[PDB]
RNA sequence: CAUUGCCGCGAAGCUACCAUCCGCUGGAUUAUGGCUGAACGCCUCUAAGUCAGAAUCCAUGCUAGAACGCGGUGAUUUCU
């Protein structure tokens, strides 16, 4: 159809500074800073009143309009991550062999290492990405908490830890053993 | 001499899964599973973006070296 003008609102809270040179977005709030290259979308950012940023598509088809709300969600995730952060909580699900998840140093490269997953002799290793903080819960058993500003990094590192512990050659409606995301929320939220 | 007369052993050379030795590790992916995430206020692996991933592919490595692809370097002729 080629809609003439489609436009999304982006609400900036008070402690957040957003600098958008051409389509490279830098979001600087209290937790730190984040940058996203958006030069694959062809949208137009503008600033209204230092708390509101419009993003708009002009003469855009159905898919080009679809990518605009995606752009709004990406910049909102940047703002939410540098204001509140993200916190993904995973649980260890096992039947007989207790999954042993430790965090270890190998040449300064900060690995999560998983032992005894279904009684395996194979040590699994998931590198902690930059920004992601790993800690282990107290008073909640079998809980590993991945935290950070970047929801991309926290979610992908939690997904790496889930995919590294998938069951081979067994009925997986019965062999449920694994590490699973149980909670997605924020670092500092109430 | 017997068209290497025949028989035993026989160095050398050649040779045998009939003897030994040796046969590399990185990147990008397919299927598939995912992440973030709209379209479609929800959802969704997908549309933009993105992670992992096969005896695959491309490298590394191994063979040849364009006789019309190239480089560097040594010497370049008289009592002729
Ligand atoms: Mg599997
Ligand atoms: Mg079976
Ligand atoms: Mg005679
Ligand atoms: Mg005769
Ligand atoms: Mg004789
Ligand atoms: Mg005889
Ligand atoms: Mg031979
Ligand atoms: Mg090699
Ligand atoms: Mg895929
Ligand atoms: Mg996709
Ligand atoms: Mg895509
Ligand atoms: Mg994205
Ligand atoms: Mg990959
Ligand atoms: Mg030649
Ligand atoms: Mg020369």
């Amino acid at each position: 159809m080629k809609y003439i003008q489609t436009e999304q609102q982006i609400e900036v809270p008070e402690g957040v500074t957003v600098s958008i040179k051409s389509r490279i977005v830098k979001v600087v709030g209290p937790r730190g800073t984040l940058t996203k290259n958006l030069k694959h979308i062809d949208v137009t950012f503008t600033k209204v009143n230092n708390q509101l940023i419009k993003v708009a598509v002009h003469n855009g088809g159905r898919k080009h309009v679809a990518a605009l709300r995606t752009v709004k969600s990406l910049v909102d995730n940047m703002i939410t991550g540098v204001t509140k952060g993200y916190k993904y909580k995973m649980r260890y699900v096992y039947a007989h062999f207790p999954i042993n998840v430790n965090i270890v140093e190998k040449d300064g490269a900060k690995f999560i290492e998983v032992r005894n997953f279904l009684g395996d002799k194979k040590i699994r290793n998931v590198p902690v990405r930059d920004g992601v903080t790993i800690e282990f819960s107290t008073n909640v058993k079998d809980e590993i908490v991945l935290s950070g500003n970047s929801v991309e990094d926290v979610s992908q590192n939690a997904a790496d830890l889930q995919q590294i512990c998938r069951v081979r050659n067994k009925d997986i409606r019965k062999f449920l053993d694994g590490i699973y995301v149980s909670h997605k929320g924020f670092i500092t939220e109430d």
